[PDB]
């Protein structure tokens, strides 16, 4: 079903990195990693099932067991059985969850600002969310949106891309529907008693000054996993692959390196 | 006079006054980790803002910083304080800088913590998103979101048992839509890029790098507008950066205003 972006391989059997973004969904959200990525791996991007270009109306039981189905089946079915995972987020946990139902495939992890399951805090910044959704629709979504995602002096230097990213945010909007149902599952994604059983190696990057989620999540993860590492950027947010894509890069270039290579 | 203000006692005869003023929740309370230190070498005077805590009122449609500026003074002026120190948070930073314009005469030194010269895009929308939540849930929503735009997560994460009571306090003593509004009004309104010349005074700028409400780059114009200022980045803390990293605040503040005091001295 799922439509994948598959970018060139940069010499002849590169090992596959498939890279999952978190509640946006959108295979974009990876644009400054996919350069120096691309120079040493295939490199696999995508829209969520109900996002972007893979639309759909996601059901009431749509869960992260599904989430990784969806995307394994569609790697299965562009002959990728083994790969890497990069996930963001919502997409550490799709990760998670590919890592326990299909360790076979699975190469190594890389979590970026994920967590074992969903902190009071976290839920804390969602409830606000949520009620920002059913008060003033995708709009006000939108408009609170980068304040859990960047640093307020990266956005606030950055306003002509702002207000386009706000715009395109606005017209791509995934809607209720399916937003809801992907925050449920989110919310429900709980590893704490399967960390045990995620045994390929592990990297875990985080942001000191993540809003969203706090790095004891990713301190958390770290202690709950079997073979992982972590590094902590100081400054970049959330979405500090965006923010800080030269100090990001350099980690994630290292990390999967390093990963394959204890593997 | 109306305004209560809470008069800490001077640690030695003629200590020089230094008058803390909070932001938006105008909570004298709010400087609670800077006061052991300060009292022991300043009069400490801190107060509930008007339309909020222990000063109650409902506050009229064009209420203004010139105001708040100008209730502060007189409270002082009544207490028999006619020289002090500003130290203000956010929104008491504006009604410091407002002294240091209609008071020259008495404001010895300012200290602005996250403050701005006038209102970014930035907090701009982060206000529209709290207006919002007003508008839509009440306090509650309101209350509920406020710690995001004062606090690092881990901070907050690290201490749900407190965030809880915090938030039931705030609940309880909610300063109401009214003058929420009002003050709201009032801060956005604030305009000193134009005035910036006539802050003579010494000023000391604080402000942390992750402050989510207003990025820093507002202390970092405050800095090039100002004839005479300092400013120091802490490098964590959030917008509550004396409140969530009290003992490096606290290292900035006594050493601030003990160079500011000496920079008054040589202007004098």
């Amino acid at each position: 079903h799922m439509k994948l972006s598959l970018s060139p391989p940069p010499y002849a059997d590169a090992p596959v990195v498939v890279l999952i973004s978190g509640l946006g969904g959108s295979g974009s959200y990876w644009l400054p990693q996919l350069a120096v990525l691309e120079q040493e791996y295939q490199v696999v991007c995508y829209d969520q099932r109900g996002t972007g270009n893979n639309p759909d109306t996601l059901a009431e039981d749509y869960s992260i067991a599904q989430m990784a189905a969806e995307l394994h089946q569609a790697l299965v079915a562009a002959g990728i059985e083994h790969y890497a995972v990069v996930g963001h987020a919502l997409g550490a946990l799709v990760g998670m969850q590919l890592a326990l139902d299909y360790p076979a495939s699975v190469t190594v992890l890389i979590s970026v600002n994920g967590w074992l399951r969903i902190n009071a805090h976290t839920r804390r910044c969602f409830q606000v969310r949520e009620r920002l959704l059913y008060s003033g629709g995708a709009q006000a979504w939108v408009e609170a949106q980068p304040l859990f995602l960047y640093p307020a002096d990266w956005m606030a230097a950055r306003a002509p891309r702002l207000e386009a990213e706000d715009a395109l945010a606005l017209a791509h909007f995934q809607g209720k529907n399916n937003l809801l149902r992907r925050l449920n599952a989110l919310k429900r994604a709980d590893f704490s008693h399967h960390a045990d059983r995620i045994r390929c190696p592990v990297q875990i990057i985080c942001a000191s000054d993540d809003l969203l989620v706090p790095t004891a999540c990713s301190s958390e993860l770290h202690a709950a996993l079997p073979d992982s590492q972590k590094m902590v950027m100081p400054y970049g947010g959330h979405a500090c692959n965006v923010t800080d894509p030269e100090t990001f890069n350099a980690l994630l270039l290292n990390g999967l390196a390093s990963l394959l290579h204890h593997r």
